[PDB]
């Protein structure tokens, strides 16, 4: 009788009460640098991780006390806490709301000011690069890291270049993959280097991976950073340079085709445009409309990826369907 | 081979992609003024709702046509459109990824001062409380207003008081419902009251239903506003003035118990800290963080809030369960 009212209520609502705060937690806690020390396989020790992060172990203390309350972590003893068991799926989906919601925050408020003076609103409203790279690395960890982690695996590469790389995590993975490799990871923006720095040093990878602070734009003019590589990934980032810098963009991929071991192949994961089918097409839409509307940079459907791979010497091309929603694979040899 | 990766992807990333999409196009919608305009039985009309919005009529097109590739909305015309058939359940969805990602933004991003610095914290990052209310009226949708509404149609009430009312949603949905009613809705914000008031004229209510822009404190000393009413309600206000201001709490509740009508009641949704069953304990340690950690507001158990009410005056006091995790509907009489 409100019984009912009870079982439609709860029905109505479904996983989103459940995602809503594992997103709101885990961007606070990862704002706070505390996420990086979650793991269900290792423990979080309050009394070091509160120094080393600066802050107030009282503090700290209850924020995990919350999080336990809301089964993300686990109390091992005292300040001992690990991760609860789905914790990486928890964090993946959580993911794409920090990036929906957060990375893109200044397009949702101002989007008025987009609407009638584009140039002013562009240069006003700025994201946090910090913000985009964390988002999108949650996302890759299940969505689009697996498929081009394991084709890369494959032909156990020495040297292993990705332009746009964020916070390195592709390369991380790479090079704890295949015993001797070594990695570059290019990317224009302060924040996610800095970022990238960390989490390097942290899997202790400081020596063989290298990150290096410059545009994609960069490597047109001055490929030396690419020679000697067995495979080069470029995440997302392809987009940046069109449609203004088609000249720049066409040159960085013919110096990618000199650059590259006789074996080896470019790889490119990016975005396809307004997909319709119904599994692609909600999150297709939002990743479309920022980059159109907001960004004004253009994103190339797969039939016009492959031919612009095509006639710039590559042969052997092929297209692959990521999880990730418009996401795609490239392999070009 | 690459296609178990892509079961594997589609699997760990479940419904929170749509859900990203769905959240960020709706929040943006709502802030230019556009969501108001959508129902799945109404037509948006460009050229009319463009210019009632002061909005570039091309820019609001690109907007629609984005949502109508989500998915969200159907092309009816030339310049008209419609909500899909399940817009009112997405929206509701939207409403708790809005409330804990965007209206609690201030929260997530200076955790560190509040942790270090409470006061100077607490005045240098405030909410918008545009956000807090219209976020809550979409969880209310379906979530926590069902239930209290239809207590309410019941003994068919002439003068209903609504207290913390927000942008007025249950008092419209009330004065909706029974042919010949009156509604007062008490909100101490500005930015809810001048959104009410709209919602209230869009309603065509505007002459039953009076907005009055007043601290539920208020009250305790001027309780000309209640005298005459069947029923008082407040949703999730009562808590803003504990633990500090206790004495004022039992003024406006013994002012309550005053000016009702004999036969009425007192109807308070609130919400109760950190329940561990598993279907609520996540979202209720959101909720729950949020206002001990953050606004320092006391949340009281349903045992507390029963004895409450009982050494207030009132008898024949129950408590209902609501599909809102963590919210519960107190009856007294
Ligand atoms: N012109 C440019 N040159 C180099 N990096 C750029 C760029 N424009 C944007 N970027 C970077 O490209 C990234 C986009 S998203 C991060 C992608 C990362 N490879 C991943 O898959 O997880 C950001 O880190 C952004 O700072
Ligand atoms: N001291 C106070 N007096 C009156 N209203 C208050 C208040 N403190 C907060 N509020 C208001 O209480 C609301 C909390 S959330 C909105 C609740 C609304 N009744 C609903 O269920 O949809 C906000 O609108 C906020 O501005
Ligand atoms: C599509 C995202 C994964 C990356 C991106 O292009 C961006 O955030 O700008
Ligand atoms: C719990 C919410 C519905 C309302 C609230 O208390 C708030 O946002 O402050
Ligand atoms: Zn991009
Ligand atoms: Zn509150």
């Amino acid at each position: 009788i409100a019984a009912q009212h009870l079982a439609d209520g709860i029905a109505a609502s479904g996983p989103a009460p459940d995602l809503a705060a594992a997103a709101a937690f885990l961007e606070m806690g990862d704002r706070l640098g505390v996420v990086a020390h979650l793991d269900p396989d290792r423990t979080l020790e309050t009394a070091e991780v509160a120094a080393a992060l600066d802050l107030p172990e009282p503090a700290l203390v209850r924020y995990l006390d919350a999080v336990e309350s809301a089964g993300l972590v686990i109390r091992e003893g005292e300040g001992r806490y690990r991760a609860c068991p789905d914790f990486d799926t928890i964090r993946h989906q959580a993911g794409y709301i920090s990036w929906t919601m957060n990375a893109n925050r200044p397009f949702i408020e101002n989007a008025r000011d987009f609407f009638t003076d584009w140039d002013k609103a562009a240069r006003t409203h700025v994201r946090d690069y910090r913000e985009v790279a964390v988002s999108s690395q949650w996302m890759g960890s299940h969505a689009f890291y697996p498929t081009a982690l394991a084709t890369i695996i494959d032909a156990a590469p020495r040297k292993v270049v990705d332009l746009g790389a964020g916070t390195c995590r592709l390369l991380i993975e790479v090079l704890g993959a295949v015993p001797g490799s070594t990695g570059v990871g290019l990317d224009f923006a302060a924040d996610a280097c800095r970022a990238a720095e960390q989490a390097v040093a942290q899997a202790g990878m400081t020596d063989r991976l290298t990150v290096v602070e410059r545009t994609i734009q960069s490597v047109a003019t001055d490929p030396g950073v690419l020679e000697g590589a067995d495979v080069i990934h470029a995440g997302f980032v392809f987009h940046d340079m069109l449609p203004e810098e088609e000249d720049v963009c066409d040159q960085v991929l013919a110096n990618c085709r000199e650059s590259l071991a006789p074996g080896g192949f470019l790889a490119i994961t990016d975005a396809v445009p307004y997909l319709r089918n119904d599994r692609e097409r909600r999150f297709s839409a939002a990743v479309s409309y920022y980059h159109g509307e907001f960004m004004r940079r253009r994103l190339q459907s797969e039939e016009e990826w492959v031919e612009r791979l095509r006639g710039a010497g590559f042969s052997d091309v092929r297209a692959l369907t990521l999880a990730f929603p418009t996401g795609r694979l490239f392999l070009a040899h």
